[PDB]
């Protein structure tokens, strides 16, 4: 076991091969799995894992009722392997939360699982299972994380957290975690800038988040910084907008377009020098299909123009939050990171006449082959027996 | 693998820090759970579990009537990862028993789990899995020991067991065990004292045991000792009362509380010199809610001080026994001892209207970093179609 | 690795202590549980595992109706841990099988799965998993092995094979496995002996088997033989009678005891000199009840004197089938060969009114130190809802 | 981990062993077993697995209606050990796809999987479960490979797919895959032959491939190939046709067989110099029973004598695809590859009156050994509650 050096660039891709499917709501409809929201992706050295939030409940069951709710004492933070269904049969226990974020260093899990009341919220580390450090809410309005991957390089691990309203200027905090310890933080000075659940990834030593603008950005505002903390800023001025809601592509921004910015959705987005992998919903106004779009300078150009566009769910079919991750060339041998991202696909509430919501997942990696656009939908027919 | 060296002293704490919660109430309302009472966690130098009695049934099955009956030929004692829900699908067997202890002494598991009838029980000792020793019943009146962790130092590991009246005086007896072998053992001399369910920690090479005078007191006894069965003995003189039933705060006592002490909860407290950490429940009269208090001079002061009180669980939600684990340096990597506990949130009987009784569990650490108290209830909602 | 020895003696034991109890039945009332019988334990060095031959159907399911029958090409055996019930979730699969054995030999595992028509069955021997090779029966009528443990002794394996009437004298053959190879071969001239299941254990370096007579002895028949299989034969004197069926304890017989000789269960008695230690059935006429006795002289003498008995299964509660299993000294670390033994508590037909036949578990270890009789029943309340 | 020679011949062999039998669709009766069909077996220098196409979904839940539909992009490849079911509780993702292939190589497993529209497919290829490359259709008609083995000899894997008419000549391609990456792929001149599905074994170092012919062959095609992918090619000329449908035996052709030549199913046949091991249909038009047959100048003769038959499957229960595998002497130590092979038993539709269709599966392996023909079949009771 050696820690992950996260010293290698982004691989440049030209399409997405599709890495797995779980189906998990089609195969709960009798079996036993658990009611999730929020599922991301993480790999060690070793294997690839699902991390996920349960609500503390399973699918047509009737302690699946009002799992809407998306904060409770009930939800906690789970893992199982890559395309298994989440079931308490195959997975790993990791943290009481709510909100969270993961990773591997290359020698150990760390895990960052928020409980603590919306009053006061508090964070618990967890290195290789067991807590080594814990940061409390310092706005008392909901601490939150990524809902992603963090980012490891050279044995330290990287995250962003949001305290504050959504519906207005927050606070963002950018962390540097050792072995599950907290080794230094920094706030931003970004006024007018609004980040939430953060997809992050390491390139080049650095790493590189982009994150939702829940206050007023349909395009996605970015963070990068190095190990230091020492960070930049910005929006992703491409008008292929990547947020959802957001207008009809058009003349893009690198501040916040203001234009359905509200609300929004996690999402992801990797940088090329000028150029940007753009992943995003089909609809603008609820989060249906989604599709890969690459923009050859959609970083830094506030054009509408993109030169490639690869179908992954179909426009008709409910998707939701999508994350980056990534698998090391600790893991995979190559000489470069190679880029992967999740979707995650939300069936029932508020869409769909249940009582109930939950999702599944589908992953994708980068590649430089041959790769076809098809839909890879959650393809459940609700309602279920509970409704 | 280096047995434990329990040399270190326990390290001080601020607050405690959420580390698991199972659901299994939750999750069994259709799932494959077993009924369980009892749960406990102990830790091994790789991973910790959650050890519990199975009544050797299923929640929500016909075979969960009437266990609120605490002995049977049916309960095991068996374990799973910690906050994982006990399943046949995920559990490992242990031992057939309705009282039970269990511990690592860094080199392998020893379990105890009783078993004989009531007139006579058998105390079964596994190292390994493997049968290594018994002992039987010598007062003919219900053979019973912690059902929480033993307690390991220098290869040797620790427990108390009881035989005799709850309803009056009985005998105490503390054991030494050494790869699952008894070593030595000694019947205490205390008249007027009463010790059931002792929670176990080992503290700078010598063990302290807080457990429950279900006679006449409503403050915790105690006995500690060194690994030649050496005791002290004594009860916990705060005004802050640890059980339940219990009177209202007051002035406290050195000696058995005679007011509200019949019955009482199983319970665990951490003394630091004077100062003490003291777990209780909410109500006086029933087991709801739960809180930790910090009282500075609670080991051997009389009043009811106190300094530090962070909420577990709800005052108006269900609680039950809760007990003291520890997770050795030689787990964690810290330089002292790292104080922790579980609580049993019990449902059904005879509480409320169902057939059967069961828990679910939740865990916590304690840290000196930020904390917070909120409520982590069972949070099923009852009855269940069984009834 | 190393090879097991076999080469120290039986350990004399002065009582039973209780090591495993599965609850199956009950557990399967609602949860997914093989309906299976004929189970039996066998450890290897690091492990203890429960073998079954299942039907290949769930409890509660219409798939289990008829189990009565014993064979049927939807048999399989398969192995879990000891104590965990018989699940598709926790179960390791081993052979196609209405006729079994199984054993360790310090390396790897050697299975024996009996297959191929009554007119021309087969058995398919495994070692570590792959097929090593087949022996296909040479009277034409039901070749079937022991349905427990084979013994193993410096790289051998031994078991019996019976082929032929179970009405009538029959054609039995001792067998010397290596490496799941078949490597010597002998045919018993025991003309009105009659072997069946034969539960064997190693002592001193050799085999010794305690069998079931079918045909005319309600006392049970025995062979020992070295590891070139050189055997010797007779029948357990003792008048306290085996079997069952049996008639009331009695004057004994060397030879088959002719009253209620017909029919019978597979059984076990370990023998220690000249004295015996018999396990047996409560009832005489139906498998109810279990206990286990000590004869000093039981094996060699006639008489019904006993010094020691010690209940196991309430005589009004259904058992089964019972076989011997040993802990090997390379597993406990113990001087000597540990004498253990399962119980099989069938429930259904024949005996009640379900269209369905499975068992439960229960196992024990001989010790030395204090034990004591109870009665761990199977515990399930039929009819189910299947019925 | 050593990679696999590849270098012995085939073990000559007189009979088939059982080696393994899952009953899926019983067990699936009640409880959660995934909806699959495609089954194949492969094995690793340690252990066996059954590789399977699941539907993404359960036996008896309303989400297996309409599985007689063979692509979708809820289907996904899995695998679990020999002889258990395919359950969501004991099985490992493996890609998403609706057609297959995998080995093991010695070091790693290798998995191909098939997903891109039927207009555009794209197979995955994983290496130890990460995507190393892709090929996506170059005739834009159902992308196909073998639901069968691969055959890797000195760290190359190879294999075969098809692209084009199942109704008429289509273009199919060998490939030589080393570490999951294609190093090189030649398109057969193949005009007028028809290879679909094809059971590949290694054999003294060169691969050979026993395909089916859907277009106009009722024998069964044939590849053989060195690892430099050069190629010959031929139609089994044996008159004991392979296929099915099939006519009745009678003088067969070393081309393909016009009469009853369209549609049919996947297969196996071992090559012996001019002799052949035929597994088949033991109906001429439907896929009912399976038997072994012995020609020992069946490869290069085309009359319809044959010297041996082995009963697998009785005439009137219902089969399907068979496949052929191998255990390597890295695995069972012996001099030689050891021919294996492996029956889908198709429950459901389109021969029965069911919403869903789904498969168990049997074993079996080639020995010199005492063998006898039986029946094993599917042995579940249709329709089931969902119908
Ligand atoms: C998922 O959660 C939903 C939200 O709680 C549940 O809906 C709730 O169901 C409850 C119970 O039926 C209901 O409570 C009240 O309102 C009822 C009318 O809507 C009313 O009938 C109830 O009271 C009456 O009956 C009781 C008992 O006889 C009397 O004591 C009362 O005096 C009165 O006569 C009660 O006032 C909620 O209204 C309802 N909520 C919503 C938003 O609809 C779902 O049932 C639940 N689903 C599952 C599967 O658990
Ligand atoms: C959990 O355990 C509880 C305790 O055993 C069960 O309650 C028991 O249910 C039984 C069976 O119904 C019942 O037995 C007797 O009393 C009945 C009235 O309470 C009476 O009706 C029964 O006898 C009558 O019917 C039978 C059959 O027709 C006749 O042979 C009798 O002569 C008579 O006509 C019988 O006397 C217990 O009373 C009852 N116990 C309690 C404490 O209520 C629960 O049913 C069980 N739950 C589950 C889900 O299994
Ligand atoms: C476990 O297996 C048992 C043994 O098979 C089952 O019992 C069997 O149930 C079948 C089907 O009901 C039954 O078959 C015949 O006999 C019936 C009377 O006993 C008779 O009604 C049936 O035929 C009639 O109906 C059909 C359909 O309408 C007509 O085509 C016929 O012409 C006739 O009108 C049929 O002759 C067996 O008798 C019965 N066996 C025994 C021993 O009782 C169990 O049902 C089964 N349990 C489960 C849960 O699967
Ligand atoms: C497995 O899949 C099968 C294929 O989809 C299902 O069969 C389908 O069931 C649907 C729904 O019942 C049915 O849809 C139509 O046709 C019905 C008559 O066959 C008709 O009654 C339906 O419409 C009527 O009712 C609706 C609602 O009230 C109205 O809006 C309509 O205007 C009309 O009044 C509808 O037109 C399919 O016909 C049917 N397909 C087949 C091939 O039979 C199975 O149900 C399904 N099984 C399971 C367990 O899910
Ligand atoms: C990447 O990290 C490794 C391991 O620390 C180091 O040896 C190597 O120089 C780095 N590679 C580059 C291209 O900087
Ligand atoms: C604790 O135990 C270790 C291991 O035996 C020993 O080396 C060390 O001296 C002890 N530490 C203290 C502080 O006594
Ligand atoms: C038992 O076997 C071991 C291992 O082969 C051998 O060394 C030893 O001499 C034997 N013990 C006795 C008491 O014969
Ligand atoms: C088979 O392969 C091994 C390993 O590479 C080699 O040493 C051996 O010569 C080969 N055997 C034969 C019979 O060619
Ligand atoms: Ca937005
Ligand atoms: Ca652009
Ligand atoms: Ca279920
Ligand atoms: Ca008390
Ligand atoms: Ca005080
Ligand atoms: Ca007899
Ligand atoms: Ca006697
Ligand atoms: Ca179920
Ligand atoms: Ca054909
Ligand atoms: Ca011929």
């Amino acid at each position: 076991s050696v820690k992950l050096a996260g010293n290698s660039s982004l691989c440049p891709v030209s399409g997405w091969a599709i890495y797995s499917k779980d189906n998990s709501v089609r195969i709960g409809s009798k079996g036993d799995v658990f009611v999730i929201r929020e599922p991301f992706i993480s790999c060690s050295p070793l294997e690839c894992r699902t991390f996920f939030l349960t609500q503390g409940a399973l699918l047509n069951d009737k302690h699946s009722n009002g799992t809407i709710k998306d904060r409770s004492p009930y939800r906690t933070l789970m893992s199982c392997p890559i395309g298994e269904v989440p079931s308490p049969y195959n997975s790993r226990f990791e943290s009481v939360a709510w909100s969270a974020s993961a990773c591997h260093d290359g020698i150990n899990w760390l895990t960052i699982g928020i409980s603590g009341p919306d009053s006061g919220a508090v964070a618990v580390l967890k290195y290789n299972g067991i807590i080594t450090d814990t940061i409390k809410s310092w706005r008392n309005n909901i601490l939150r994380t990524q809902e992603s991957e963090c980012a490891c390089v050279n044995g330290s691990c990287f995250t962003i957290m949001t305290d504050g309203p959504s519906d207005g200027q927050a606070s963002y905090k950018i962390f540097r975690i050792e072995k599950g310890k907290i080794i230094k933080s920094v706030e931003m000075k970004a006024p007018n800038y609004h980040y939430e659940e953060c997809s992050c990834y390491p390139d080049s030593s650095e790493i590189t988040c982009v994150c939702r603008d829940n206050w007023h950005g349909s395009n996605r505002p970015w963070v990068s910084f190095n190990q230091n903390l020492e960070y930049q800023m910005g929006y992703i001025c491409s008008g292929v907008f990547g947020d959802n809601p957001r207008p009809n592509d058009k003349t893009g921004s690198c501040g916040p377009v203001s234009s359905n910015g509200a609300n929004g959705v996690k999402g992801f987005s990797f940088k090329y020098g000028n150029g940007v992998w753009i992943g995003r919903t089909k609809s603008i106004s609820s989060r249906k299909g989604f599709e890969m779009i690459w923009d050859p300078n959609g970083w830094t150009g506030t054009d509408n123009k993109f030169s490639i566009k690869q179908d992954i769910v179909g426009i008709n079919e409910w998707s939701g939050y999508s994350g980056s991750f990534v698998q090391h060339p600790e893991l995979t041998g190559l000489d470069c990171i190679r880029p992967c991202f999740w979707v995650e696909l939300i069936r029932g509430r508020p869409e769909e006449n249940t009582i109930w919501t939950s999702g599944s997942s589908i992953s994708f990696c980068g590649v430089n082959s041959d790769t076809v656009g098809w839909s890879w939908p959650d393809g459940a027919e609700l309602p279920f027996t509970i409704d």
